[PDB]
């Protein structure tokens, strides 16, 4: 199946090179997995998620989305005209606010509440979860990210804003997930993409087109865009059973786009997330 007129990381992560702008993907589309979204909650009434998104845990007075920021990460995931994975189920976790922000003690109950939440969830393709959200580093919060990703979890957790390297940052810092940094239209790294070792890949991060709440759209960008690009194509090829939770990161390491990023530093990996897509 073919997506024309698609958001330009949508065309990118189907494409070996830049500039096009179709979206290349198996039918499949993700169904049967599910993505947990860790982040300021999904506005599931928008008509892109097609009913297929729900909030599951709010931290907060509501669990509806007033930042807008859990809404478009979704979308990123497995929205009908925004998502990498248009068939997948989406799970609302608010553990930010709506003011974007939240505390580590929280962030930390969340990533434990989808480790024990999936068990109550059909998802035979298996179980991602996105990780929209950023801090200083923590022990605590890497052991999180770590748990969550040994219970059976595809964990992606964005690389940082911050054009630094990455090891200072957690859960980006955290070793058993997936770090993602962020990428532009161009095949540059984005200007504001931490980095270092600790990445694992590269998505689509800058001027990213997404669902809004309000049932809007708005075009962001973050490394926290580049990680539901990772997410939902962890799902999508979760589903297509090219690889599991454990593995999807390697796998799509092992399968990006090599080297074709520029301004990656010396010793950060130089891979573009990529679904390899023959029909």
């Amino acid at each position: 199946a073919a997506q024309t007129n698609a958001p330009w990381g949508l065309a990118r992560i189907s494409s070996t090179s830049p500039g096009t702008s179709t979206y290349y993907y198996d039918e499949s589309a993700g169904q049967g997995s599910c993505v947990y979204v860790i982040d300021t909650g999904i506005e599931a009434s928008h008509p892109e998620f097609e009913g297929r998104a729900q909030m599951v845990k709010t931290y907060y007075y509501s669990s509806r989305d007033g930042n807008g920021h859990g809404t478009h990460c979704a979308g990123t995931v497995g929205s009908r005209t925004y998502g990498v994975a248009k068939k997948t189920q989406l799970f609302g976790v608010k553990v930010l606010d709506d003011n974007g922000s939240g505390q580590y003690s929280t962030i930390i109950a969340g990533m434990d509440f989808v480790a024990s939440d999936k068990n109550n969830r059909n998802c035979p393709k298996g179980v991602v979860a996105s990780l929209s959200l950023g801090g200083g580093y923590s022990s605590s919060v890497n052991s999180a990210a770590a748990r969550l990703q040994s219970s059976g979890v595809m964990v992606a957790v964005a690389a940082g804003n911050n054009n630094a390297d990455a090891r200072n940052y957690s859960p980006a810092s955290e070793p058993s997930v997936c770090t993602v940094g962020a990428s532009d239209r161009y095949d540059r790294r984005s200007s504001f993409s931490n980095y270092g070792s600790v990445l694992d890949i590269f998505g689509p991060g800058t001027s990213i087109l997404s669902t809004w709440i309000g049932g809007s759209t708005r075009s962001i960008s973050g490394t926290s865009m580049a990680t539901p690009h990772v997410a939902g194509l962890a799902a999508y090829l979760m589903t297509l059973g090219k690889t599991t939770a454990a593995s999807a990161c390697r796998y799509i390491a092992d399968t990006a786009n090599k080297g074709d990023l520029s301004n990656i530093p010396f010793g950060t990996v130089n891979l573009l997330a990529y679904n390899n897509y023959q029909a």
